[PDB]
């Protein structure tokens, strides 16, 4: 209830494949922070299953080499919005996608969003695309973000992003 933008009319079915962590934000330096960092998250593939729900796989450097760990967003009543029961907060949103092109979704903690706002900008392929850019920034302008990164496309083509 912080994110005030999502799509209308979300198909699951066709946000399905490989994605590319172009960009992420987050409303605290420290969610973000080092290689390390708790919310320092790369996806790699999202698999929609035929029960609604979706399959995310993603990279993650654990201990001291990339670890590639795979969550799972069940659906709800509202189609852009998910619940994982997994790292610290519990909600997925999916602000906008054009489906072939980006996605932009946020994370957010239920009872401390504020300090777990977490976004990103999913790309296609391995350019950096300006217009995702620029619509990323644009849902951004209104949040509370502290800390932005952005990947080149060698680093985009590395596990973890290195």
């Amino acid at each position: 209830l912080i994110v005030t933008q999502t799509m209308k009319g979300l198909d699951i079915q066709k946000v399905a494949g490989t994605w590319y962590s172009l960009a992420m934000a987050a409303s605290d330096i420290s969610l973000l922070d080092a290689q390390s960092a708790p919310l320092r998250v790369y996806v790699e593939e999202l698999k929609p299953t035929p029960e609604g729900d979706l399959e995310i796989l993603l990279q993650k450097w654990e201990n001291d080499e990339c670890a590639q760990k795979k969550i799972i967003a069940e659906k709800t009543k509202i189609p852009a919005v998910f619940k994982i029961d997994a790292l610290n907060e519990n909600k997925v949103l999916v602000l906008d996608t054009d489906y072939k092109k980006y996605l932009l979704f946020c994370m957010e903690n239920s009872a401390e969003p504020e300090q777990s706002l977490v976004c990103q900008c999913l790309v296609r392929t391995p350019e950096v695309d300006d217009e995702a850019l620029e619509k990323f920034d644009k849902a951004l302008k209104a949040l509370p973000m502290h800390i932005r990164l952005s990947f080149n496309p060698t680093q985009l083509e590395e596990q973890c992003h290195i």
